[PDB]
């Protein structure tokens, strides 16, 4: 019964194989067949390339040794190397072209999900070229999906020496019979086979995957498109900034590049962006996912007026000042989306670009209080229930597990009616005490939210709804303005509270507004349609905020 | 007795005054005198510009209103505006040219140091231009040096309306008689004077500063060059990353741009980089100043082998992986400098550039143990005293205040002999029990270190010295390599432990090595010569790591 799978990097997880570029270079330059491959292997175990793979010398020290090897090989073949011959140019282009073999990585992720331990065993070098960042980025993307990464140049051993396979089995804590080994080079399989390992010679990916399926008993080919990579909270960098004496904000950070601030809604957490954080960082952005004021590890003062938009926006500006960021792209959802439109209206100099998921920009009505406007819409009755301090808190804190299981559901799985909440006496008065787990979340994901809300409670979160008149008064100062910076509005078809029709007149205030629309998507946009959200945000960021 | 000073931004703290660019534009374009200034003030309190300064409209909404004003003014003057006339091009260039008036900012910093409360009171706009980041960066640099920043467009009031001066006095909690008010516009002084404030009309900076000196009694002009801006620990963003089950690393973060990791020495803290962190962030870098393993808020496991270079470097790579950084510039001092040379030797792909303060790169000697090498130099006798677990800890933890006051001294203030430490029985056996405070540090700065070392103790820090044989064995694997990435070595003339002569053969291993040398500088380089360190690092970063 197999329990571990070992993959090679070159020719298996990354294509095209850098070793195969020498074959295509000889053809293009009309050089004798196998000339560059001979210079590459020249010397065997004592040759320059073996020393490179063992970590004795770096890639830049090896380039002039391979150049000499090319000249010595050409003199024996009775041929001359071209005028523009450069080993550095050949290897720079070969390393740059190599992309991740997606079906192979997907098969490794599936095996790991099914309980297998996965590893990369590769003959690689210490890259000190001016272009070494390209290799570093590739290694980082692959690294997070594997339990172990054993690089020849770090252990001082190379394939096919039998000692590297013994070191591998020692690291894996497994017998050779429980290990599948995938390599594109025949010579590298012989030692794994001599020990008794199941070996797969990888020539083309699909045949290698059919062999892997047959030997593991798991379907790898023709399987559905997987969900985006999620966050493990304990693997994140956690940041803490004091913006005022009693107020500290917690955030999670990943990536480098332009700052992108993610602002969650009610009653959520930074964890609601778990599918976006790795994708946006991989796209080349530095992601800061906040615990908004009143939530998780951020401060939760009890005073209502501590959660009016004016105070909230001012603290967000101070957050940027203390981090030393002159600007950030602001992306919000639900209450966070309401906040990012007001950041664009009051502090445009600090906002690189503004994006809102579900929440439309609706300008304040000076002739009508927001309270009277809430009576006009029966779906907004739950907001009147949230007004009296203590009432909605007691119901929502009564059983946290029930609260989050009833709220976090796909549009067709809904168990709550947002109408006559006040008349019914509560939000959950007509709901089951033990709701079923939605297909959108796992029990482990639900438990993260109950842990976060055990410390804080719902007072801070509910206070965001208890400043309607103060927010209205403050918003009325911006009625003469327009939003003229890059802006994106994303509507969710099945959000029956923040319906797409509420955003139809936004172009009057934000004339160059860009749009996104997600079909069959409810209120919890990020966890309902994570792949679609990532695609719409990355496309917009790369064009409007870069 | 004056206790508050209020400064205007345009024409006072930032020059040239954006209002004065209209005068130079009329001259250059041969337009009638005062034509552009008339279009600018057209309408008075009800005109486009007053609405812009009140925050009613944004800068981009105001540009077409000023354009129309320019055309209406030209028709009355019987003149025609040029073919290439653009208000946007004029204002873009005017805002871009405006730099900080250094002598004025220095005078404000001096007044604040002498107990004054300082504020900026300015008529400004909501900038939504594609170039608004330039204004945002300027505002951020000025912001941190003032107690209050009151912007017209945020309060809905403008100078010279008397209500803005009443709002100012309310914010300052001071009587008009205790306030100095500096403005370049005569009209803006009249209301401050009517209330009884001391006013200074700023035409040229030096005369305004002579008036400010005469009225405050403090010398502002001809005063020495001030020290760089330092960090207040409670104003920093604190980050925490778990790199392995028992190991968490703390770091402080500021700025945006390429990642720069600062690694302190023994027995220090992230706080040792207090003068570099704001300067490097202002230069356009994202600074991560670590508490190295064993120090401050980072984990301090008791095991000796938890502090060997191999383990330390591996955890630093994991630190980059968890933050989502493919590369960082590594800058070290003392033990941190020793670590950054080994990061360059073993992980070149993760290191953008490497810099060391005081610590030279000395390659391992395979024919001689590091223990025998330490006997050959009498100044390295203190390292043999640090070997036995428990001995140096008891002396260093006995009185923390004495430990840091005896260690942190300028080269001429030394109170310790590094020779015959073992024979004498200790490091402080011939030292005063109550040493005087060095001119290099304040009592408050010393107390930060005693607070940090109260939690940790000296076991983790001293364990960095207790892996000589293991580090030697590991370093011997890199003897065939060279450092071929951008590298900087900075020597300190008066460091009598890490003398500049110890770095003389570094070019054999790092052929393209750049150098820096600081005269009259002891061991504590960062706090001894902060301005010189900042200048050498920023110059090198901008050319080699950008």
């Amino acid at each position: 019964t197999l329990r571990a799978a070992v993959f090679d990097l070159d020719g298996v997880l990354a294509l095209p194989a850098v070793f195969g570029v020498l074959g295509r270079t000889e053809e293009a330059l009309a050089l004798p067949r196998g000339l560059l491959n001979d210079a590459f292997q020249k010397g065997g175990p004592e040759g320059a390339t073996t020393r490179l793979m063992k970590g004795e010398i770096t890639l830049s020290q090896w380039i002039p040794l391979m150049e000499e090897n090319c000249r010595k090989c050409s003199e024996t073949a009775k041929v001359c190397l071209p005028k523009n011959f450069s080993i550095k140019e050949i290897f720079d282009k070969a390393i740059s072209a190599r992309k991740i073999n997606r079906p192979m990585l997907q098969a490794a992720l599936m095996l790991r999900k099914k309980g297998f331990t996965t590893a990369i065993l590769t003959n690689t070098w210490l890259d000190d070229r001016a272009e070494r960042d390209g290799l570093a980025q590739l290694m980082c993307e692959l690294k997070m999906h594997f339990d172990f990464l054993i690089e020849s140049c770090q252990v001082g051993m190379v394939k096919p020496e039998p000692q590297i396979y013994k070191f591998l089995l020692d690291t894996l804590k497994a017998s050779p019979s429980e290990v599948v080994f995938l390599d594109d080079i025949g010579a590298n399989l012989k030692p794994a086979r001599d020990l008794g390992m199941v070996t797969i010679l990888v020539q083309d990916t699909d045949t290698a995957l059919k062999e892997l399926e047959k030997v593991t008993g798991i379907q790898l080919l023709n399987t559905p498109a997987p969900l985006p990579t999620s966050c493990n909270p304990s693997d994140m960098s956690h940041g803490y900034v004091t913006v005022k004496p009693r107020v500290r904000l917690h955030f999670v950070e990943l990536g480098s590049g332009p700052a992108v601030c993610l602002c969650h809604g009610f009653p959520e957490s930074w964890y609601s962006w778990r599918y976006q954080i790795p994708a946006l960082a991989q796209a080349g952005y530095r992601v800061l996912a906040m615990d908004m004021k009143g939530y998780g590890e951020s401060s939760a003062p009890p005073e209502i007026e501590e959660y009016c938009m004016e105070v909230l926006c001012k603290e967000m500006v101070t957050f940027l000042d203390k981090l030393g960021l002159s600007q950030a792209v602001f992306i919000g959802h639900d209450w966070g989306g309401m906040l990012v439109w007001y950041m664009a209206l009051f502090y445009p100099e600090r906002v690189r670009a503004v994006a809102s998921l579900n929440t439309p920009f609706i300008p304040a009505n000076p002739n009508m209080s927001p309270l009277e406007s809430i009576k006009a819409n029966p779906v907004f009755d739950y907001q009147l229930y949230f007004q009296e301090p203590g009432v909605a808190e007691a119901e929502l804190e009564q059983n946290l597990s029930r609260t989050f299981k009833s709220l976090f559901r796909a549009s067709d799985e809904s168990v709550l009616s947002m109408h006559k909440v006040c008349e019914a006496g509560g939000l959950f008065v007509n709901s089951p005490e033990e709701p079923s787990l939605s297909r959108m979340v796992t029990e482990e994901e639900i438990q993260f939210y109950v842990q976060q809300f055990k410390k804080s409670g719902f007072r801070g979160p509910l206070n965001w709804y208890r400043n309607m008149e103060r927010n209205w008064k403050w918003a009325c100062k911006s009625l003469g303005r327009k939003i003229l910076i890059p802006a994106l509005m994303v509507t969710a078809e099945k959000d029956f509270v923040l319906v797409p029709q509420m955003s139809q007149h936004m172009e009057d205030w934000i004339p160059h507004l860009k749009r996104g629309h997600i079909e069959d998507c409810g209120h919890w946009t990020q966890m309902d349609k994570p792949t679609e959200v990532n695609q719409i945000l990355i496309k917009w960021l790369d064009s409007d905020a870069r």
